[PDB]
């Protein structure tokens, strides 16, 4: 009847999903989880015909998907752009695991009590991670040449969180203080930011010492 | 001239990779790295030609691959082995995204100095998630019916590992015992495991509270 999100109502881990969506122009509608509603979810959670529960889940009708990477794979191989041969694939996944490893590497220090002492190691080794991607960007516009991929979607989110961590980590970064515009300039994108749909914070799930809050 | 595929000569992530290859009979060299030679990769790991230096890397000179996932699925796409259509994909993703719950759940307290009592947080979701793939297996040979898929492999390896934390985990979960004694008892695997070529331990990298040493 309509393809179905579940997340809770903050970016976390779909953020990215959300917006390759906006971008590919998908009719979707969301079920959003409120903070307060840990009860909601776990009587949801155990019914929707899911053989993995869990957040997020993605429900085509077609499908009933339940791992973040899957939902977001999937949508874009509604699309055909998960890549041609296997080159590609292995390619784009690589884009997709090394965009992985920073924003993991911010998610796994947010919830803990020792946050601003792991936070001072994760900046320290961001900027040899932050490079590849400039390099990368020397000469293709997208993170993949010329066409749109999801991990561009990613990559944009990853820089989104760093920044609140280190409004500066992209000084040093010119190539890649443009890709996070350009992404920005894409009217389906440009619309969404300034939507009634955006949600811009919280960046964790609420309890988080980095990213918590409202 | 022969596949290369480099990592730490432990089992870490990329055993699975490694079962999977020797599943398909598919020839490979590796470069493997001993605990005592952190300055060697860090030679061989600047100049190996990879724009996201890292380990695991593998190339098939074909390609120069460096992220753990898109490695082990790029040897699947190789043999067909990643799924026909989209809800193929997307599922199969799905039992990736799901063992990788419990294998990194592992992976991420194994190195803390919190380990034991990070333990007991564990152990407690597990059965959780151990179930969901219990009742998986209710009707199917193999995690995705009758052919085996490169999760089969994960998940084979997550049991493995959680077996060194918990011998008993498993007890409760009958299904989930006889797959690993399945898989176990495949000729190729069979081989593998007898093999010299087998690396039964470390589980994580040497310096691990929980999988390290020798
Ligand atoms: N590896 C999973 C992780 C899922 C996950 O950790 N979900 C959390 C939110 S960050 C959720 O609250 N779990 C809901 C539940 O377990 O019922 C994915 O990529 O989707
Ligand atoms: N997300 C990456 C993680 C890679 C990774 O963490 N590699 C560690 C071993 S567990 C290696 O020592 N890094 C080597 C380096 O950074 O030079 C993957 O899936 O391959």
């Amino acid at each position: 009847m309509s393809p179905i999100l579940g997340y809770w109502k903050i970016k976390g881990l779909v953020q990215p999903t959300r917006l390759l969506l906006e971008y590919l122009e998908e009719k979707y509608e969301e079920h959003l989880y409120e903070r307060d509603e840990g009860d909601k979810w776990r009587n949801k959670k155990f019914e929707l015909g899911h053989e993995f529960p869990n957040l997020p889940y993605y429900i085509d009708g077609d499908v009933k998907l339940t791992q973040s990477m899957a939902i977001i794979r999937y949508i874009a191989d509604k699309h055909n752009m998960l890549g041609g041969c296997p080159k590609e694939r292995a390619e784009i996944s690589m884009l997709e695991g090394a965009v992985l490893d920073i924003r993991y590497g911010v998610s796994r220090i947010a919830y803990s009590k020792d946050f601003e002492t792991l936070k001072v190691d994760f900046l320290s080794k961001l900027p040899e991670m932050l490079k590849m991607f400039e390099d990368r960007l020397c000469h293709k516009t997208y993170l993949n040449g010329d066409h749109v991929t999801h991990p561009d979607f990613m990559l944009y989110d990853a820089l989104d969180v760093v920044l609140y961590m280190d409004p500066m980590c992209l000084d040093a970064f010119p190539k890649l203080v443009c890709f996070k515009k350009r992404i920005e300039a894409i009217p389906q994108i440009d619309k969404y930011l300034k939507s009634s749909k955006y949600i811009a914070w919280p960046l964790q799930g609420w309890q988080a010492t980095f990213g918590g809050g409202d």
